[PDB]
Order: structure tokens, then sequence, then C-alpha cells
């Protein structure tokens, strides 16, 4: 039914820290008002789309901006994430509390069990099952949990690149039945398993050049797809498809590692038959 999605403002936002490579000689490099000028632009194009719910951010946790990795949503259950890095493990209480004040059900894992959420873990569209990143955030003993909380199969996937370190860098399942990803950030039984489920006319492989560019970043509502900038010959792919795409500056984001998807997390994920 009604689509909403979960973001949270830039108040605080900054590079403070190293924790991927994008980061990398970033520290202090992002302009807190034009990164509050291109998160009202993404807040408006997406609100244009569906509901858009806000949590407060807080101060000291700058990345509290990236909502994808507040957990992983199905129904009414969430299944909270556990930070790998101790940089974003404060943001942990302030995401369990708006998630138990809007109505969910919070399952948590063992403190020394990594799991980055929505992030690293994106559900196939008609809910089938889920594809479940692992390799530099999430640990893959997180994906038992995971399955049996959430009754959900797991497919996981393997990632090999440190600057593809979250499943929704490189990975986008889209309506239609179509995928918009990156295979070299994946190893080959990976690319073997995900080429087993979708076939070659659903995928929309994306090259190195609008990789790194966070074009696999996209949010993804009904035939609307929203990203940073991409190339005309991706463009062109994704209306052949039956998309329409929306491009909104990220820039200031991007300097932390993240883009249009990591500031969102779909809160409204329907369990399907
Ligand atoms: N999904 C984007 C998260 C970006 C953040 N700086 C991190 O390294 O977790």
């Amino acid at each position: 039914d009604d689509i909403r999605i979960l973001m949270c403002p830039p108040d605080h936002y900054d590079v403070d820290y190293v924790i991927n490579p994008w980061m990398e000689g970033n520290i202090h490099k992002s302009s807190q008002e034009r990164a509050v000028e291109q998160w009202k632009k993404l807040h408006q194009t997406i609100k244009e789309c569906a509901i858009v719910d806000l949590v407060k951010p807080a101060k000291g946790w700058p990345d509290m901006v990236f909502t994808a990795n507040a957990g992983l949503v199905l129904g009414e259950n969430v299944v909270l994430s556990r930070f790998y890095h101790k940089e974003r493990q404060g943001e942990e209480p302030y995401f369990k509390a708006w998630f138990e004040e809007n109505g969910f059900t919070v399952y948590e894992l063992p403190q020394d069990l990594p799991f980055e959420g929505a992030g690293d873990a994106l559900f196939d569209r008609e809910g089938r099952w889920l594809w479940a990143g692992y390799g530099f955030r999430s640990e893959l003993d997180s994906h038992p949990y995971i399955a049996k909380w959430l009754d959900t199969e797991v497919v996981s996937l393997r990632l090999i690149d440190e600057r593809f370190y979250h499943l929704d860098t490189c990975f986008c399942p889209l309506s239609g039945g179509y995928l918009l990803y990156y295979p070299p950030a994946f190893d080959a039984y990976s690319n073997r398993v995900i080429e087993m489920r979708i076939p070659p006319e659903k995928r929309i492989i994306v090259e190195e050049l609008d990789a790194v560019n966070f074009a696999c970043n996209a949010v993804n509502v009904n035939d609307i797809i929203i990203m940073n900038l991409v190339s005309r010959t991706l463009k062109e792919k994704l209306a052949e498809a039956g998309f329409k795409v929306r491009e909104t500056p990220l820039t200031e984001f991007l300097k932390a590692g993240g883009a249009a998807k990591c500031l969102t997390l779909r809160v409204t994920e329907p369990i399907l038959p």
C-alpha cells in the first residue's frame, strides 16, 4: 500500500574519520551548507514519490544521515544493525528508539556479530528472497539469524572490492524483475548465484565509470529511479527497461562513501505470498 522512507537530515554531518576508502583524504572536506542543499533536493525528489519520515540526528554521529544502515525491515519487524566500526555504533540506540516509537518489533544481534542493515541486504522486489551482502561490514554468520527472524530465504553474496563495501553501493533490485548491479564487486561464485536467478534480459549491468559515481546506489519507487549523476548510456538502458530517471547531486555524501540509496530506508516492506 503506502510507501514510506526514513531519512535523517545532515544537521551534524561531516567527514570525521576514515572507515571506507571514499573517506580517505576527505576529513573535513565536506561543506555542511552544500550537504544541506543536496540533502534537501534529494528529500524533495523522494517525497514526490513516497512519504518521507525523519529521525532526529545525533551530534557526534555524522554518518546517521545514512539511514539505510539503521536496520533491515520486513513487515512489522526490524533487525537492528550492529555496526562493524565503533565510529557508527553510537547510532544504534537512536535508531532503536525510532523503530520502537514507530511500532516495529526489534530483533538484536549478539554484540560481536556485525550486520549493517538494508544497506547490506536488499529484498528481491517480488519478495522471493533477501539478497544479503558480506565481506566488509556484515558477517556471513549473521545471515542465518536474519533468515530465521524474518522467515525469508537469504541469498548470500560476497563483496570483494573495498570501494563497494556495502551491497547497496553495487547492487540494486528494481521493480519489474530488473537488477541494476556492478558484477566486478562480487566474486565468481556470487556472480554465478546472481546469474542463476536473474536472466540476462533483466540485468542492467553498470560499467566502472558509473559504478564509481554510485550509480547502483539508487532509490527505486515503482518506475522512478533516483540517483547521483550517471552516464547517458546507463540512462538510456534504464529508459528502455521502463524506468524514469531523476538525477540529483550528492557530491558531499560521496565524500563519506554514500549516495541516494544510503540516505534512505524503506520502512514499508510488505510481506508478499
Ligand atoms: N552506506 C553508506 C555508509 C557510509 C559511512 N561513512 C560508512 O562508512 O558506513
